[PDB]
This record gives C-alpha cells, sequence and structure tokens, in this order.
C-alpha cells in the first residue's frame, strides 16, 4: 500500500484514523468555545422560535423548532454488508438533516442561525429590540423595513446558499449569493423565486466565496457570512448535539462506555461537521467517536489535519482537481479554524468516490425509501470502515462486545428538497 498521501494524490478511498486523540477535558482549551456559548444558542433558538413557527408556517407543528428525524436503518445495513462483504457491528440509524425544515440540509442548523444572530444584533443595537421580547414582532412591517436597510452576502456550491438565501429574503435582509460552478440550476430557481439576487461565475467553491466576501467589504451594511471562519455559524451546527442527546434519550438508546456511538459527518469546510462533533463531544463526552468523510476529489480536511498544516495547504496543492458530484462537499481548502480546534476530538477521516456515493444512494432508497443526494451519502460507508480495521479498535480498546452494542450513526446531511427530475439523475447513476 501506498502511504495516505500517495492515496490522496491516486484518488484512491482511503482511511485514516487519528493517533492523537484525547479526552475532552483535554481538548476543550484548544476549541476556543465552551458549553456556555452552545447553551447560548440553544437559547437563541428558542427566542426565534415564535419567530419563526410564524415566518415559515412548516415549522407551526414544531413551532418555530428546527429539528431532523432520526430513525434506525436495518435494511440498509444488512444491503451494505451484502454489498461490500464487511459486517456492520452493532445498530445502524441515520441522522435526517436531509430533512430540515425550510432549506432542507444541514446547512439549515448553521446558515440560518447565523442570519438569526445577525438579525437580533442589529435590532437589539437600534433600541428596537430585547432579549426578553416576544420575537414575533420582528414579523411587523416596520421590522421588514428595518432590515431591507441591510445586506447579507454568502458564497456558496450551495446548500449554504440556499439556507442563508431564504432565510435571509423572509426576514427581510437584501441577500446576495455568489454561486460556484455549476451549482445545480433548480438551486438558484429556488433563491430567485425568493426575491435573493444570484450571481453565477465558473470557478469553484473557494472563488465564489472570495468574492463574495469582497463584495461585502466595500459597504458597512453588508454582512458577508464567512463559511471558512464564522464561529457563528459553527455554534449553529453544534446545537445538534444536545439535540440528537434528547433523542437518544426519548428513543431509550443508551450511549456509555459500553455502548460506544460512532457518528460519520460528511465534510466540506468543516464548520457543519466540526460543530455538529463539538456539541456531540459536549453531549456524550469520550463515548462518542466522530469521523469525518470526503469525496476522493476534495479532501481537504483530511489533507490539511494529516500534514498538519491545515487551511495552509489545499486539495489543488496536491494536484487534485476538486470536482466531484458531491457539490455540497466540493470544498478544496479546510476552515480557517476547525481544525486545530477540533483534531483532538476526531477519531478519523476517510475518502470515498463518487460513484461508491451514487451506488448507496439507489441502495438506500431501495431498501429504506430515502432519498438523499450524493454529498449525503459521504457518511454512509464509514461504518464498514471503522468494522474492519483491527489497529482503530485496538488503539481505542473496543471489545468484541462493545462493538456488538455499538450504535452506528450516519448524517444525512441534504437532498430532502431535491426535486423530481434531479433525484431521479442521482438514481440512473448507481449500480
Ligand atoms: C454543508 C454540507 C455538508 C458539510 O459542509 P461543510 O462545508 O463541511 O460545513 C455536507 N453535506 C451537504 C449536503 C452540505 O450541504
Ligand atoms: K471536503
Amino acid at each position: 500500500q501506498y502511504p495516505l498521501v500517495k492515496d490522496l494524490v491516486a484518488l484512491k478511498e482511503t482511511t485514516w484514523f487519528n493517533p492523537g486523540t484525547t479526552s475532552l477535558a483535554e481538548g476543550l482549551p484548544y476549541v476556543g468555545l465552551t458549553e456556555q456559548d452552545v447553551q447560548d444558542a440553544h437559547a437563541r433558538l428558542s427566542r426565534f422560535a415564535p419567530y419563526l413557527a410564524k415566518a415559515f408556517p412548516e415549522t407551526a407543528a414544531t413551532g418555530g423548532i428546527i429539528e431532523s428525524e432520526l430513525v434506525a436503518i436495518p435494511a440498509m445495513q444488512k444491503r451494505l454488508e451484502k454489498e461490500y462483504q464487511q459486517p456492520i457491528s452493532g445498530q445502524l440509524l441515520l441522522k435526517k438533516d436531509s430533512h430540515l425544515p425550510i432549506s432542507g440540509s444541514i446547512k439549515a442548523r448553521g446558515g440560518i442561525y447565523e442570519v438569526l444572530a445577525h438579525a437580533e444584533k442589529l435590532a437589539l443595537e437600534a433600541g428596537l429590540l430585547t432579549l426578553d421580547d416576544d420575537y414575533s414582532k420582528l414579523l411587523s412591517p416596520e421590522f421588514k423595513q428595518f432590515f431591507s436597510q441591510y445586506s447579507i452576502a454568502v458564497g456558496s456550491t450551495g446548500n449554504l446558499g440556499l439556507s442563508i438565501g431564504i432565510m435571509s429574503a423572509r426576514i427581510g435582509f437584501k441577500v446576495t449569493v455568489h454561486m460556484s460552478a455549476d451549482a445545480r440550476a433548480w438551486k438558484k430557481a429556488k433563491l430567485r423565486s425568493h426575491g435573493v439576487t444570484v450571481v453565477e461565475y465558473e470557478q469553484d467553491y473557494g472563488v465564489a466565496v472570495e468574492e463574495g466576501r469582497k463584495a461585502a467589504q466595500s459597504d458597512p451594511n453588508c454582512f458577508f457570512i464567512d463559511d471558512e471562519n464564522s464561529r457563528t455559524l459553527f455554534l449553529g451546527y453544534s446545537v445538534a448535539g444536545q439535540r440528537l442527546k434528547a433523542q437518544f434519550a426519548q428513543q431509550g438508546r443508551i450511549v456509555d462506555a459500553d455502548n460506544p456511538l460512532f457518528v460519520y459527518l460528511p465534510c466540506g469546510v468543516g464548520g457543519g461537521p466540526g460543530g455538529v462533533a463539538f456539541g456531540l463531544k459536549l453531549a456524550f463526552g469520550d463515548h462518542v467517536h466522530c469521523f469525518f468523510a470526503e469525496p476522493t476529489h476534495s479532501p481537504c480536511m483530511l489533507l490539511g489535519v494529516h500534514t498538519g498544516l491545515h487551511d495552509q495547504i489545499s486539495v489543488q496543492d496536491i494536484g487534485i482537481d476538486n470536482l466531484t458530484a458531491a457539490d455540497g462537499l466540493a470544498v478544496g481548502r479546510a476552515s480557517g479554524f476547525v481544525g486545530r480546534a477540533m483534531e483532538r476530538l476526531l477519531d478519523g477521516f476517510y475518502t470515498l468516490s463518487d460513484q461508491t456515493m451514487y451506488d448507496m444512494l439507489g441502495w438506500l432508497a431501495q431498501e429504506e425509501g430515502i432519498r438523499l443526494e450524493p454529498s449525503a451519502l459521504a457518511g454512509m460507508a464509514g461504518p464498514q470502515r471503522v468494522c474492519a480495521s483491527v489497529s482503530y479498535q485496538q488503539m481505542h480498546g473496543f471489545s468484541a462486545e462493545q462493538l456488538r452494542n455499538t450504535t452506528h450513526l450516519v448524517w444525512a446531511t441534504g437532498g430532502g428538497m431535491v426535486p423530481e427530475e434531479e433525484m431521479n439523475q442521482y438514481l440512473a447513476k448507481g449500480r
């Protein structure tokens, strides 16, 4: 076998288990954020819940908590064991962030949160709002006019654009989304139907984000959503940790030393999976084990963490084209901060090809009736990478029994809003 980086260079599916993981206590100083920060995010989303229930009536029945289902997928589990000839110990579950309301992706967590935090900040500073107000008052025509004086910009592939576009437009902000090549036509149409300005290019994610950042700095009433650097996005994602813990409790599922939880997180820039992993660590401690999953054509986070260069190296530095069917994950350079903040708290990083993603996407639809976009399948290959590795199991001291009592949680990150035509194209690609 090649050394790891040569696998990367060759676009071979590969797996790196992190030999420098630490206890939660030993890792926490390096995060730069705390459980108090995470609880402040929960509290902010709770303050906005009465606004959201009215602004987006699809959330009224939970109102307006933005949360997704946690489901068991034992038919898919058996299918994976059949197709890849590797047993999956324990139970396989799926977290359906693909089916979050409003924008149908994990970006409905961090993207939406960042937009709400920005509105709140402006409204507070204007003297228009206090923390103990009923936030549904923000729906008033006066508030919409207030927010119309401010603009938001974002670069995206873009579930992020979709999330920040739809939320910002509903609030009353002017919003422009700078879209990478190609970004799906349906997403641009969807944004334009919400009164969002979209600016189309023909370079990748990093260029779109760069040009979007440039345009927002030209105006003190324009706020750039910076997915490479925003801790606010990260915190919006991290809210998922306690939400999941509460679901596990409700469902009567134990997470402890004897019943470990392994979580498999698709990774673009790292804010999404990093933020979720942080919230998970605070919720479950040393008993949750987190794995990032990237396309073979975009292994930016694995590359950054493995080499210790983080955002100082890109996939293109190693001759990789950053072209993948997994749009949400087609990020060529890791986060400005997530790798350093989180490496001690991440058990491993792996890559999988577009074809693997497409094959699994079809199997999931066949076995479970759940239809996702290719990006959302990246975690699905994780349980078998982990179960096959004797060295990973020995590294962490996992017994046969602990492995039988493991929960494997695949984090689905997008797909619920993909139109039938595009979904049928996805299904046509798998074998
Ligand atoms: C945002 C996104 C991810 C993870 O993205 P990050 O850039 O790491 O935050 C994964 N899957 C989908 C479908 C996404 O939209
Ligand atoms: K990536």
